[PDB]
C-alpha cells in the first residue's frame, strides 16, 4: 500500500503532482522559509525527491535532496512527514529506503544536510552526526545556509548495483 518512489521535474503531470504534493509538506512544515525559494528547490531538476505514496497518488512525506554523483555525497534540502500520517516507522523507512536508492543507483556514499533545529533528533536516529569528517573542499561552494542550521553528515556503504 505504500510506496517509496524517486521523481524529478521531467515535465510530465504524475511527476508535477508528487513534487508538488511535497512542495505543500514542506511548506507547511518549514514556515519561517520563503515558502517561493522551497518551491524552486523541489520543482528544480537537479534535484531529485524520493516520496512516500500511498495508492493511488496520496504523498504522505519524502526527502528531495542534490546528488553531486562526481562528489559522491548529495546534500539532503528537505524532509518531512505529513504531521496527518503520524503512523510509526515512516521516518526511518523514507530514509532507508533512500539510502538503498542511491546505494544501488549511483555513487553516492555521504549525505550532508543542514538541519533545522527540530530535525536534529531524527538525523541523529538515522546515522547523522554533526562532526563532519567530509573535508570542506568537497562540499564548500556546492552546499548553502540560508537559514542557519545544522550541518549534520551521514556516511554510507560504497555502491551495490552497477548496469549502466
Amino acid at each position: 500500500k505504500i510506496e517509496f518512489r524517486v521523481v524529478n521535474n521531467d515535465n510530465t503531470k504524475e511527476n508535477m503532482m508528487v513534487l508538488t504534493g511535497l512542495k505543500n509538506i514542506f511548506q507547511k512544515q518549514l514556515p519561517k522559509m520563503p515558502k517561493e525559494y522551497i518551491a524552486r528547490l523541489v520543482y528544480d531538476r537537479s534535484h531529485l525527491s524520493m516520496a512516500v505514496i500511498r495508492k493511488p497518488l496520496t504523498v504522505v512525506g519524502g526527502i528531495t535532496y542534490r546528488p553531486f554523483d562526481k562528489r559522491e555525497f548529495a546534500e539532503i534540502v528537505f524532509c518531512a512527514i505529513s504531521s496527518t500520517e503520524q503512523v510509526r516507522g515512516y521516518g526511518a523507512h523514507l530514509m532507508n529506503h533512500l539510502k538503498d536508492y542511491v546505494r544501488n543507483t549511483s555513487n553516492i556514499k555521504y549525505f550532508l544536510t543542514y538541519a533545522d533545529n527540530y530535525a536534529i533528533g531524527y538525523f541523529k536516529k538515522q546515522g547523522f552526526t554533526k562532526e563532519i569528517t567530509l573535508d570542506k573542499s568537497i562540499w564548500m561552494g556546492y552546499i548553502k545556509d540560508y537559514e542557519g542550521g545544522t550541518l549534520m553528515q551521514c556516511s554510507m556503504l560504497p555502491r551495490i548495483r552497477y548496469l549502466d
